């Protein structure tokens, strides 16, 4: 499960989501890369068991995706909430994602809970970076 | 300014602070990379004007190097204050260091004294994880 597998299912899971399936012209658009290097993870995919072939997900497949779409969503959260300029959170989250361990994700979960749950402790936080 | 760049000057700025020198065998030993690795990099690093040869920093490569440090230890910061594993948190930061934006890091350093000015946030965020 490395990086860039990732950043596919991801996409791959979004897409069928929003248009209800997924090519692979519309993959290499919304990486921004070659189709060739699309066909190569879309068949490592594949062997891999998280798909099959137009592009459809097994179940294992969308158990990922959705973890990783949640993931994703999860951490734009965490960057927003604590402040950070929202033009600057996708960049961010693009490359972090990857690194985080799922025990941190977790706890970052538990951290955007502390703060959706009590606007004050978000005016607190905020006080802070007045100073 | 790339992630391996990175890990590099971090590398050496420590290693200078410990032993008050830094050899290309423990830059090798300390990255897990073969000599020829370092080689080839300390090229570049000496090329970018970010030192000089044994190594010794610019005042470029210094403010870097200190910087990195104190990112990578503010990072430790935040995920050991957010409950994260002990034994789980260098490996998350390794990653995650290069792909925050200044001003996350700088978000996150408020964040990290939002919950060291008051123990009883501390005591509410960890209510959550019991939970």
């Amino acid at each position: 499960t490395t990086p860039s597998m990732e950043d596919y299912i991801e996409q791959i899971y979004m897409l069928i989501e929003e248009k209800g399936y997924a090519r692979v012209s519309d993959i290499a658009e919304a990486l921004a890369v070659h189709p060739s290097s699309v066909t190569k993870m879309v068949q490592k995919l594949d062997k891999d068991e998280y798909l099959i072939y137009g592009l459809v997900l097994t179940s294992k497949g969308k158990k990922i995706g959705k973890r990783l779409v949640y993931r994703h969503e999860l951490l734009e959260q965490f960057l927003r909430i604590i402040g950070v300029d929202e033009e600057k959170i996708y960049n961010d989250v693009e490359g972090i994602e990857h690194h985080l361990s799922w025990n941190s994700i977790d706890r970052i979960g538990d951290l955007v809970q502390y703060f959706e749950e009590d606007d004050a402790r978000k005016k607190d936080l905020k006080s802070i970076q007045k100073k």
